[PDB]
């Protein structure tokens, strides 16, 4: 920190015991929020932001440049060819990915899924010269389980059939159970102390997404409120997976009028991909990506055994 332009040593104790450890968390920042903390003024707060910000080289690009920056981005699998193929390699760090759908289509069974196939070095698709294995090594996952069915047995049940070390992965997953949209909102806001605390969480589940804030905020003459709160929670999920180059995993339930993930215009907004899962005969899924900046609307066929994802 004391590398930073006006940044003494006395400065550099009061951002890290304010929270502000990383170059990034400062460029990113505004002067608010550093003038929020006792003896950081306006313009030193300006300096150190500005001085961030061209540390971290966060000018106009152009050219090479351009693919070198989308390189950064590292792709964990589901286990399903098909699903992989759909998502352009696999679920994406620095993007919110949304699973929609109807009970028992398997959205629960993906997060369970993810954090298990996080544990399986080669399940992370990376390119080696934008992303180094030591930004990778020992990942930990974190599940905001917001309806209460995190499954420990299912854990086990997935990592054995994929030959992984099911108390491995239990031991690298980090689970908080939230009973509302405010634990739900604090969690997610506190995987930055995790990260702080030598965590390196590559992988955040939101399961369910929009549960607690459909029961919170029903009369529909309090919408506003809950779009309000729902962006903040987005906007927080979304900061969280490019600040940590971590991939964001939520799931969403669905109503009728056929079927649209709930949540309104900001959930839809805010998140990078969407899909609609749907069930087929007997095992079968389909997974209909319908929503994403580059890749083309798509259907992927899987399947959910004991062995977990599959196809
Ligand atoms: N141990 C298992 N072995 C085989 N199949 C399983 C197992 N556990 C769950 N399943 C399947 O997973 C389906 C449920 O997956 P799940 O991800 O929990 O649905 P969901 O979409 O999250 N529904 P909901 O929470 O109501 O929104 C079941 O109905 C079972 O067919
Ligand atoms: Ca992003
Ligand atoms: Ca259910
Ligand atoms: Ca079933
Ligand atoms: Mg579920
Ligand atoms: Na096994």
């Amino acid at each position: 920190l004391t590398d930073l332009p006006g940044v003494g040593p006395s400065t550099a104790e009061k951002l890290v015991e304010a929270g502000y450890i990383d170059f990034m968390k400062i460029a990113t920042a505004t002067v608010g929020e550093l003038t929020d903390i006792e003896g950081i003024s306006e313009k030193a707060a300006a300096k150190m932001i500005m001085g961030a910000r061209d540390l971290c080289d966060l000018g106009f690009k152009s050219g090479i440049d351009l693919l070198k920056q989308r390189s950064t981005v590292w792709k964990l699998s589901t286990s399903s060819s098909e699903l992989d193929s759909v998502l352009g390699g696999g679920l994406e760090s620095q993007s919110v990915t949304e699973f929609a759908g109807v009970f028992g289509s398997g959205k629960t069974q993906i997060m369970h899924q993810s954090c298990v196939n996080l544990q399986n070095p080669e399940f992370l698709f990376y390119d080696e010269e934008a992303v180094s294995k030591g930004e990778v090594a020992q990942p930990k996952a974190v599940y905001i389980d917001t309806e209460g069915t995190f499954r420990p047995e299912r854990i086990m049940q997935m990592a054995e059939h994929a030959g992984i070390d099911g108390q491995t992965v239990l031991d690298n997953t980090f689970v908080a159970r939230a009973y509302n949209s405010d634990m739900q909102m604090l969690f997610a806001e506190k995987i930055e102390d995790l990260i702080q605390e030598g965590n390196n969480i590559k992988l955040v589940v939101i399961d369910s997404l929009t549960s607690t804030f459909r029961n919170e905020y029903t009369g529909r003459g309090k919408l506003a409120e809950r779009q309000q709160k729902l962006g903040r929670h987005m906007a927080t999920l979304n900061k969280l997976a490019d600040l940590f180059n971590c991939v964001v995993l939520v799931t969403n339930q669905v109503s009728a009028k056929a079927e649209q993930a709930i949540g309104g215009h900001i959930v839809g907004h805010a998140a990078t991909f969407r899909f609609f899962v749907r069930k087929g005969k007997g095992d079968k899924r389909v997974a209909k990506l319908y929503d994403s900046p580059h890749l083309p609307d798509a259907e992927a066929i899987f399947r959910i055994t004991e062995k977990g994802i599959q196809d």
